[PDB]
């Protein structure tokens, strides 16, 4: 397979552009020119690109410099036909953000953070972005007493309400997606899982403008089931965006190519996204790859790794399709009663009164006999893996 | 120290009554008599007792026996002065619940689970319980293709809506607390964290009636910060109840005495619960110990371990108060700007327009000078710890 | 694909025989007769069976019963052609072993554990078993002050040394395999990893008679790389047996079918065992499956899962073979310099002085230039997954 | 409590000198001058300093430069009375080491790695160092097919045998300590735990010269019991050095101050090292703090955090002593039979033949009765914790 713009594969400028300076060593690669990055991505099939303000414009560029950069950027976008679906702001690199942006203990830092974001919203709106992604990487703590969480969530909410206001007033029409992460770089990060971020969003002034941008590895850093969490995000209708990558459980942030960590979970994720209700995908935003080319690689390895993300997604998609169209899989699903979960437990018009009255629901229920019937879940799981292995 | 009824220490009947039959070996202790349990716990200082229907009344007890049992139990309560703050239902032991109660693929099991709960609701109502705790231990899966999560959430919701309805109509006045857990016994349990459970409750028909019952060990099973998650729950006003115990990170469910796992996090948690605003506790519900006396112990070790839960909470409370009252701590708190997070980021009446007009928040802001100043967090953490060690 | 006796797949009687009584619920399956188990497994393609003394003969059977059971068992093996390659002893189920067998703090329990084992050694020898597997599931602790580790290691060694003495003297010719596990059932188990077990064995009196029996899920419970750990056991020549199963990182012991956990690692493992030096396998013992049919299944599901293990292993082998046989893989391997690690760092007869005199090894070495060339590892890995996926 | 030279606290130059440049942000502190560090460390009570070659002399310094730094360095040592008990080599920062030093797939880097190390050995020898620590941080892989583990161990061994030959010919009298780490910076690092490292070492040519340098946080990254691993290292007599710090389970490398992570295990660890065999410590080497002052701190914070390390150790030492001196603990120890483990299982001159003849060890053994007695481990643990809290 080959990707089409229909696939909606995007990459962050900072993925293919990571110079591979890790916590223990120097960069192994030279910087990638953003224009060059646009051309290369277009060429591999990406439909869009995303970036943090500071990825494009060096922190502290004068207006002439910044203006020049933006202009060339837009020219490259025009020429390749790539779009900018989302934009984001770097609130974690500069020493000033060492205790966070929106929730730094220092009031002046909080005011500055908001201004940095507003400035990025303007640039996003001008490039046509539809969503503003917010990754509060420095919002959190290494020690429990250093941060008042309640005060922190109030401050977080306070900054976000202002951003929605500004957008709505300017008629920018942006949506906002909060990106959860459990830890790294802070010992513990606020809004640690997709669950925590959805519950928070529900407390904003204009909740309908807010959703989440969950990332594969972030949920796997807590050993959570990524597909299962995505399923819940879809049930809430809060999956505004998605970051795809690979990770090997609880350890530092690996940012591997999507599919290179937990393959089986990658497989069920692609099944959930594409084999949505009514034939169609359950999700229609960008399929964003938020990964990093391993430090052992050079620029050839960088493009290889970019192509690997798309290949991995398309291969899994193919196998998910085949899986569902297999009459033996259907038979297994029927035997496992997967679809029976979709039928209400209560009959149409039945309330507690009638249920209470139904002797077959309690008084005459043979718990023991039902408890002895197998669900055939293992056999179903085996068919799924055989499809993934191209054995069926 | 000594526990008072005002401390509100409660224990589940299944805690001191755990016969220590684990996944790999037989019970090392004989069955605990419920009346004895009531007597024993009243003696150690508990103010209330909780139980699952099946802890008290053997599954499949005839009306006569059931009544018999309840009546004796009520005497014990009477005699002792213990109350039943919350009640719960066992939807995980009997083989019929191997795929869940409320979200079992099998529709007949779902109907049965509802009926089983309704009945405990009545008993609870009759015993004066104010909360119904729901632990969906078998709601989940071992294999991704075996459970439609979205359908399961719909069915979970459908069952809860009905319980609320019934409670309201019978005038039971119950509140409902969902207990999240990441895994064990299912490979992955639905509503894996406090966050996922709060997000869910928010989608119910009478959300004001639902909250959560987070457990120390459940959150630590995913290596999450328990204190920080409880802080978020209180922010949301969804801490209906709390289960206290100990755990040593991501491994099987250990159920150790509270403070026997992550000691630093038990300290910070007691601090958060008791050193609430207006001097007073941030939480006024039962401090329930949901733990297990280790298998190597006999009944002496059983009572020893029950008392240890109370001693641990009281010893930590004592140090948390001393911590807060220390002038040097007050000095560290100030240097760390912990309270500055409570002051709004914006001046009263300021909106994006005025913030954009402030050159000092961006254009003339010296991020470099601000980024060079330290927060003094390590010194603050060291003082907290010396207070915990009784070294100050 | 079809299994042959030369594949040497074995199953423990306790695998397919697990009644599914977990820590939270009652058994969902009836007991499996050992004889039926023998016919069933011979039937799905296994070449041998393994068992715990107590799996075959109920703890506390008189010699008449015991003898009767052994004779029937022997007939079954007889009629089916299945062998008993290894035997083990249950030193974890009975309450007496709550603090361990060989390392119980109680001296009487230690003497008893040894006797229990000596007897199982007699049975194993009579059945033709060649290896005695020892899984010290109860050796360890929940609390640090409860167990003197040093004393524990002396006592573990004392017992093992006697076992070797006995076998050697009765001429049983047995080999001993220690099975490492990090936790469950004890909070922490002694000799937690393949490394710790190997180091320990090196200290015995007849170390040549001792090795390890590492299990997939055991090493994954610590988020360790199973394949890499086996590679090290092979380098030391201590891989005497191997238990295969699946697990999803650090959580309770799942014991899923082999390959249903970390699929990518299951792949690299088959590759390591089968594509040994010179086409031939690097390992020659039994490929034992120590898994459990999920609690949600009935006997149909049980036989299904037994076959899933064999299937998984043969599908993976087929793909690992193809991977290595692929000229493009062979080319990527050359580019990544994988085989270059086999060339000694030093020239033949080169020592520190010749090395110190080689200016090209340091003085004239261009680290910057070498530092910039990529290893092409992403590409090589992408090739491996495409083979696994059957896309190549 | 104040530190003495007898306490033997040492710090690596790179601990206090860490500029806080992490994987996600710029450095928040300026460079620390080495002479300054020696002076500041002498002042807080450290008895020695350690360093990587590159921490002292910038990579690629000419000889004049290199020579001047050493001379200055030695003068500071001289003036303060501080010693250099161990030295190490940076085989992880420079890009040339992206695939490892001693086990790089590239043969020229391997040769270069050995030369860089021999050079550091000469300087260590000149400074009086007695141990060479080797942390193989870049040895491992991100992908299984990228690294031939067996060949990697051969090359690791080839290099170490050479280092030993050199030291021994020259009369340096060094001892070598391998430092294990499960991951970070590599996805999986070779010799991941203390056990893997000890087993490896037993395979070298002059094993008596090799041991390990385990680090608190490195074992905890795998959720292993650090005290228990140290106990096993002591039993093998391979504890040549120790790195102390704090960590909160499996997540990125935190490098907190000793005791700021798992406080309970920090306590049992100090009890193990100090309440040794006679009355005397079980370990006699340096107590090295390999930690990092949090990114949120300035140099005031740096010096505070250095002191905190020493303060945590001395406070725990004090409590460990008090614990063991308590008659109630002695009583709890007696009831738990801790000391009974130290008594051989067999009576003097008893072998399998005499054990087999003892009907009481099996035939007449009342296992049911023994299994019913408790060990009182919880009560013992509760006494330990109360000593820790200064509650007794
Ligand atoms: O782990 C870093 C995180 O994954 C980051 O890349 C965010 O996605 C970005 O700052 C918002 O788009
Ligand atoms: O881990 C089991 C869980 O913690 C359980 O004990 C519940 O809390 C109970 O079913 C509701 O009270
Ligand atoms: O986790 C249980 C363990 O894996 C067990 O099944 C052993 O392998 C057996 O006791 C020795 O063969
Ligand atoms: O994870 C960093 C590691 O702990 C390191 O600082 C080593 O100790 C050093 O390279 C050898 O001393
Ligand atoms: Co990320
Ligand atoms: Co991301
Ligand atoms: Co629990
Ligand atoms: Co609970
Ligand atoms: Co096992
Ligand atoms: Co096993
Ligand atoms: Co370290
Ligand atoms: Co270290």
């Amino acid at each position: 397979v080959q990707a089409t713009r229909e696939d909606k594969f995007s990459f962050g400028l900072w993925t293919v552009g990571w110079q591979a300076r890790d916590a223990f060593g120097d960069a192994t690669r030279t910087a990638l020119d953003p224009v060059e990055a646009v051309h290369k991505l277009a060429e591999i099939g990406a439909y869009g690109i995303t970036f943090h303000d500071d990825d494009l414009v060096p922190f502290g560029s004068d207006a002439q410099t910044r203006d020049g950069i933006i202009a060339g950027f837009k020219k490259a976008l025009d020429e390749t036909g790539l779009i900018v679906p989302m934009v984001t702001t770097n609130l974690f690199t500069h020493p000033v953000f060492k205790d966070g942006g929106f929730t730094s203990n220092d009031r002046s830092v909080r005011r500055y953070a908001i201004r940095k974001v507003l400035r990025q919203m303007d640039l996003g709106a001008e490039l046509g972005a539809k969503t503003l992604v917010l990754w509060g990487g420095r919002e959190g703590a290494e020690y429990d007493s250093a941060k008042d969480v309640s005060a922190a969530l109030d401050r977080y909410r306070e900054a976000l309400n202002l951003l929605a206001q500004y957008s709505e007033d300017r008629g920018y029409g942006l949506r906002f997606a909060i990106e959860p992460k459990p830890n790294e770089p802070r010992g513990d990060i606020l809004l640690p899982t997709a669950g925590h971020a959805i519950a928070f969003v529900q407390e904003l002034e204009r909740p309908e403008l807010f959703g989440i941008n969950p990332e594969t590895g972030h949920e796997q850093m807590s050993n959570l089931n990524f597909t299962q969490g995505i399923a819940q995000a879809l049930w809430h209708k809060k999956l505004f965006h998605i970051d795809l990558n690979g990770q090997h459980g609880p350890k530092f942030d690996q940012d591997l190519v999507f599919g290179h960590g937990d393959l089986l979970n990658a497989f069920s994720l692609v099944d959930l996204l594409e084999n949505g209700p009514d034939g169609a995908p359950a999700y229609d935003g960008p399929r964003n790859f938020d990964y990093k080319p391993s430090r052992t690689e050079d620029y050839d390895g960088v493009w290889e790794s970019a192509k690997a993300n798309i290949r991995m997604y398309l291969l899994l998609k193919e196998r998910a399709k085949a899986f569902r169209a297999d009459p033996e899989v259907q038979e297994a699903l029927a035997a496992s009663k997967v679809a029976e979960l979709k039928t209400p437990t209560l009959n149409p018009g039945e309330g507690y009164a009638e249920l209470l009255a139904d002797r077959s629901a309690f008084e005459d229920y043979d718990a023991d006999a039902v408890g002895a019937k197998g669900f055939g879940f293992v056999k179903l799981n085996q068919l799924a893996i055989e499809h993934l292995l191209g054995a069926r």
